[PDB]
């Protein structure tokens, strides 16, 4: 996994995460496809710091959307959408 | 607008409340919330109500009931019935 790769999976949930509302199908399919490669431990590290930057790049970004994301989608998201994370505790 | 590979998408994790009834789910509800949100336009809803057909079609152990009390399970006001053998061209 490569940051590009979370940009690209991450890119349609930008207006959910900043706007509020509900994510839409193709943020939900595009979490799970980024949960789908946050498999092993390195790969679940990687991916979280990639999604660090990722969520500080995004303007006014809601921090209740980022919670809710993964009920809302219907994913168990191994990697956490935060500012703040810290990576090696995943 | 709607196209009937978003109405697929949204509804997908309804189906487990579409055919075994109980409780839809947070993504269940999620998914019917933003169809309710796309389907502004009256056009955008008798589009949506042909792909939601379509879709209710798909599965021969539909509750129609459940189809039908999935909007007030989840809080919300759908514009568009779902069901599967609506005349779309009723609707407005
Ligand atoms: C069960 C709720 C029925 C909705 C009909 C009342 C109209 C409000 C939303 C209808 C479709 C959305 C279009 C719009 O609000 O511009």
């Amino acid at each position: 996994v490569t940051c590009g790769q979370v940009d690209a999976n991450l890119a349609p949930c930008v207006p959910f995460l900043t706007q509020g509302g509900e994510p839409g199908a193709a943020c939900c399919s595009g979490v799970k496809t980024l949960n789908g490669n946050a498999q092993s431990p390195d790969d679940r590290k990687t991916a979280c710091n990639c999604i660090k930057a990722a969520a500080n790049r995004y303007p006014n970004l809601k921090d209740d959307a980022a919670q809710s994301l993964p009920s809302k989608c219907g994913i168990s998201l191994n990697v956490p959408i935060s500012r703040t994370i810290n990576c090696d505790t995943i």
